[PDB]
């Protein structure tokens, strides 16, 4: 059976660059699927988007609107030590945190901060 660190690596294959916000969003994905054993339907949904021509990072923006786990869900909280544990390529990603984020509107995580601050990750 497909594990989350393959299917992590499995997309992260399909991306440019690194560390990017579409890089976290394969984390989220892989994180929440593993917690609700739906790993296997995540992966297909991404090879068949792949197939019918859709870009990976479409792809993966349709699996937050087409596999029920992510539907009306909230962007997982990640606690972490500074705004430098967060990687380069999304720091111009960041937002100040909306009233009710939804991983279906684009809303990746919600970074913690040690001294109480709080980032968004938007696509
Ligand atoms: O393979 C699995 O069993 C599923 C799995 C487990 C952990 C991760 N994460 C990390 O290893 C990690 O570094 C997570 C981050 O989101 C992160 C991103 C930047 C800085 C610090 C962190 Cl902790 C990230 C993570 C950690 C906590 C909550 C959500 C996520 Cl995506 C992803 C998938």
């Amino acid at each position: 059976d497909i594990s989350a660190k393959d299917l992590r690596n499995i997309m992260y294959d399909h991306l440019p660059g690194f560390g990017t916000a579409f890089h976290q969003l394969v984390q989220v994905i892989c994180k929440l699927g593993k917690d609700s054993n739906s790993l296997d339907i995540i992966h297909a949904e991404f090879q068949a988007s792949l197939a019918e021509g859709d870009s990976p990072q479409c792809a993966l923006i349709q699996i937050t609107k087409r596999v029920p786990i992510f539907q009306d869900a909230a962007p997982p909280v990640i606690h972490i030590r500074s705004r430098g544990d967060i990687p380069r390529a999304c720091q111009k990603s960041l937002r100040p945190v909306p009233p009710s984020p939804k991983i279906d509107r684009g809303w990746v995580c919600v970074f913690q901060l040690q001294d109480g601050k709080t980032l968004g990750l938007k696509i």
